[PDB]
């Protein structure tokens, strides 16, 4: 239908959109601490601490998959990725105070998405 289709435009819109917003806020991380998922090999207990593991390219396989329906689902797996480190890590930590930052840093890119997802529909 021409309906399907005027949806599908939508989503890849909305796509396009997210891509920005993710590459935006991967820059707030210039460490690269959040780009890959945490390795099994190196922290073989972390399945025992953090109950769904999310990373960087894990948004990104996803994202160009188009299996981000809305910009609520992709801040969910953004929030993700600092909770996860913010749990597992202590406050003194390098990788603690990285979570702080790309959450403070990735506040502001967040709240503008927000209003443009609205304002485009
Ligand atoms: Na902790």
């Amino acid at each position: 239908s021409m309906e399907q289709v005027a949806m599908e435009l939508r989503l890849t819109e909305l796509t396009r959109l997210l891509r920005s917003v993710l590459d935006q806020l991967q820059d707030k991380d210039p460490a690269r601490i959040f780009a890959q998922p945490v390795s099994l090999k190196e922290v073989p207990d972390y399945l025992d601490h953090i109950k769904h593991p999310m990373d960087f390219a894990t948004m990104r396989k996803r994202l160009e998959a188009q299996g981000y329906k809305n910009l609520h689902e992709f801040e969910e797996d953004f929030d993700l990725i600092i909770d996860n480190c913010m749990k597992y890590n202590a406050r003194d930590t390098v990788f603690y105070r990285a979570a702080v930052r790309l959450r403070d840093q990735g506040g502001v890119v967040l709240r503008q998405a927000r209003r443009e997802v609205d304002s485009i529909g």
